[PDB]
This record gives C-alpha cells, structure tokens and sequence, in this order.
C-alpha cells in the first residue's frame, strides 16, 4: 500500500516512544483511523515510565537530544509541558569534581559554552538555588545548565493522547489492548493478538513496550529491564512559594529533586544503578520459560512501594537538600520500570525474522526527553529512510555486552533480595 493506506499498530502507544510514534505517524500523513494504539493501560498508561509528575530535560551536545530540546522550545503541543527553570549538576569529591570539568570541557567542546556556567564555590551555587543550605554542599562545584529545566511528563503524555483521539486514532485498551502475540503469514508480521483473544490486522507493527519488551518477544537478553524509584512530599503554599520556579538540582551521589507541582508537591528521586525483578517467563519466540527481569507493575499492585534501601536514599537527599523537611512524610512511593541495553543506545530496528514487525525500545533509563522527535525516527524506520548511523546504533544486537550492568557503575540488585516494597 501507499502511505494514506498504510495501517499501523503502535504497541505501547500509551507510554512514551509508542505515543510519539502515533504522533509522528498522523503528522507525516498516515490516516488516523489506520492507526491503531495498543496499550494494557489507556493513555498516559498508568505504567509508562512516562507517567510522571516530572522529568529532567537534560540534553546534552547529542542530535536526537538537541532536536527534541527545540521542540520542546518550539513545538506549540509540548511547549507548555517544558519548565525552562535550569538545572545545577552538582560535584563533590575528588574523582566527581574532575568528571564535572571535563563533562564542562566537552560541552565547551563542542559549541554549548553560551548555554552553561561552572560555578566554583557554593556562594556561586546559592547564588542561582538560594533555598539550598550552605553547611550541606561545603565543597559541592556545579554546571548550571541555562538551556535545562523539567518535563511535564504525565501531562505531556496525555496532551499526545488527546490529540490523537481528536485526529481519529483507534484504540484498544485492558484485555483488547496487552499484546501477547504476533500474527505471522510465511514468516511477515500481518497483525497481533492481544490476551483477551482480540485480533488486529495491519502492514506495519511497531513494539513500543518499554521494559516489557523482553518480557513479550524474545530478545536474548540485549535488553535487562530495572526499576528506579521516587517519592514526594507535600509542601504548605507558603513553603512551596519559596520554590517557585527552582532549578533542578542534582547530584550523581544523592539524587535529585523538581520545584513542586501546582499543588506543592515535590518529588525527589535517588541514583543508582536499578533493581532488577527476575522470574520465570516465556515470551512469544521462547521455545521454553526462562529466568528474566519481569517488571513488578505498579499498576498493577498498587499497595506496593519501594524497598526499604530506597526510602533511605531518598531520605538522605531531602536532608542534603531540604533539611528544614526531614520530618514530612515520604508517600505515593513507586517504582518506575525502562530497559537497558549493554551501550545504553536504543534498540530501534526491524526484527530480524518477523517481516514488518518493529522494535522500538531499549530507553536505557534517559528518553523520557526524547519524547517530541522518537517517533520521527521510528516513521523513518518503517519507511526505509533512517540514517544509517542510526541504524547501526539502534540495531539488532544480542550478544553485544551485559545488560545487566550496561554502562552504569554496577550489575542491579534483584527486588528478591531488597526487602519493603510488597505489602500483598
Ligand atoms: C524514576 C525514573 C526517572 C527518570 N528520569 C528521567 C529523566 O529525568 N529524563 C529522561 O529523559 N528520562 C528519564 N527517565 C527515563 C524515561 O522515563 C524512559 O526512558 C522512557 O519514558 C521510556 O519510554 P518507553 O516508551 O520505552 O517506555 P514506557 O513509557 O514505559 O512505555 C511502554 C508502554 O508499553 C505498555 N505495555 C506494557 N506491556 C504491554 C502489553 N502487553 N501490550 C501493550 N502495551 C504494553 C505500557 O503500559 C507502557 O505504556 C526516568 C525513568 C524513571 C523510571
């Protein structure tokens, strides 16, 4: 078929690469209505990564980050939902303070000079977040990136969503909606089959399953899927006015945390390497079950939180960052589910055996920002007009390193051995 006539299933068009790829498709001139978003959840799906009050927009010298960097600047669905407050990436110690100058010299580097400032002593970093205590960041150096800020990322997510049902877009949601299956004819993808028995027929399927990718088609472990966490505490309107318009601040050695919402709530995140939840499953392409981080949904368990190791962290940084809040309690703690792969790339490409059925995953924990341009790349994919570094980048690659530890400082922990998140 020519373009007008090309139907497309986008599964996990409910999160974050599977919406913008449905954007992407109605504005490239694909008919709504042969489209069609597949999600266990209804848009913003309630287990998207995406599913945030917040993300940090930190895009570095990379294309793909710049270009989603303007749009977000530019593009009048996701302009509101972009928060151009800054960002302070904060140092402490020897070897984190040497990683910062050179992280500045690289940005120098390469041509964002305009856009960031080292700031030497903590006067120069109180001087752009005077909320911070002096006492608790003796010795902290920080980049302030003026061009940074934080995503409204639930809200972004949902405006795609709205947009979408207004062009004519189809959905299938719940049991009509959690894929299970390919249809394959002679080898090509011709549709999908979800849990309840619902059958959808279409040229073209892409996978945008986040870290349930692994768990629905076998991908020989090129992608390990891992929880990080979050928590929030509530300010009163006249602690959170204080805050008005904060930078992110952040701290590869404590987490982070965002200026509160619209009701005075802050959420603030630690750093580490994520939790994997490993158990026996069989995606669709496994001969038989293997051992392979299944993520624990929060959707679906909603009395769970997060482990006891995690409350700690996180309590750490709110008494590093906002030590008059120590006593507020922590609540609506979850966990936050992506994939990685062993480079941290993406994995965007066609499956090597099932004609027409698409990859789109392989986040690595860091696209929420990606958000505006995936799905333009995705469009290119099933057209044929990726760039070819992108396709070597984002390709088919199992055997090419250990996910489990990808490029982050440590193989994850398993939520087996990190007692206080279930309460079933
Ligand atoms: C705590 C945390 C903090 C983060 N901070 C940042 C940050 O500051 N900046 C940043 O850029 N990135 C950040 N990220 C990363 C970012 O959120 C992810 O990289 C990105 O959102 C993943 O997009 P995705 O589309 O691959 O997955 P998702 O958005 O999770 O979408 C996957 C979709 O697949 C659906 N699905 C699952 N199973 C099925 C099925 N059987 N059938 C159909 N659909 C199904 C899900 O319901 C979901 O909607 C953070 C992530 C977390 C968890």
């Amino acid at each position: 078929p020519s373009r007008a006539n090309t139907k497309v299933i986008v599964v996990g068009g409910g999160g974050t690469i599977g919406s913008s790829t449905a954007l992407h498709l109605v504005r490239s001139g694909y008919t709504p209505s042969n489209v069609t978003v597949l999600d266990a959840y209804p848009i913003p799906s309630s287990q998207s990564a995406g599913n945030d009050l917040n993300k940090i927009m930190d895009a570095d010298a990379d294309p793909a980050a710049d270009a989603a960097r303007q749009m977000w600047n530019e593009d009048e669905l996701f302009k509101k939902f972009f928060h151009n407050t800054g960002r302070l990436d904060c140092a402490h110690g020897e070897k984190d303070i040497a990683d910062l100058k050179k992280r500045y010299q690289n940005l120098r580097d390469w041509g964002l000079g305009a856009t960031v400032e080292w700031l030497d002593s903590e006067d120069e970093i109180l001087k752009r977040m005077p909320q911070l205590t002096r006492d608790q960041i003796k010795g902290w150096k920080a980049i302030f990136s003026k061009d940074g800020g934080w995503l409204a990322a639930a809200k972004a997510i949902k405006a795609i969503g709205e947009y979408l049902r207004d062009q004519g877009v189809r959905f299938g949601f719940y049991g009509a909606g959690s894929f299970k299956q390919p249809l394959l004819a002679e080898g090509v993808c011709i549709g999908v089959e979800t849990v309840d028995g619902t059958r959808y027929y279409a040229d073209k399927v892409v996978l945008a399953a986040g870290a349930w990718s692994p768990t629905l088609v076998e991908l020989q472990e090129q992608c390990v899927s891992k929880a990080w966490v979050y928590g929030h505490i509530q300010l009163t309107p006249e602690e959170a006015a204080r805050y008005k318009n904060s930078p992110v601040v952040y701290n590869g050695d404590v987490g982070f945390f965002f200026e509160p919402n619209e009701h005075g709530i802050i959420k603030v995140c630690d750093e580490f390497p994520g939790f994997t939840r490993f158990k026996m499953h069989q995606p669709f392409g496994a001969k038989a079950p293997k051992r392979i981080s299944v993520p624990r949904s929060h959707a679906k368990h909603p009395t769970d939180t997060i482990p006891d190791a995690s409350i700690v962290r996180i309590r750490r940084a709110i008494a590093t960052f906002m030590p008059q809040f120590k006593n507020k309690p922590l609540f609506n703690q979850a966990m936050c589910w992506c994939t990685d792969t062993a480079d941290g790339h993406l994995l965007i490409c066609e499956h090597p055996e099932w004609k027409n059925f698409y990859l789109a995953t392989g986040d690595s924990g860091d696209s929420f920002k990606l958000l505006p341009i995936i799905g333009k790349y995705v469009v290119e994919l099933l057209e044929g007009t990726l760039a070819d570094e992108l396709a070597h980048k984002w390709r088919w690659r199992p055997g090419s390193g250990d996910a489990l530890k990808s490029r982050r400082e440590a193989p994850a922990k398993d939520l087996a051995d990190m007692p206080g998140w279930n309460h079933d």
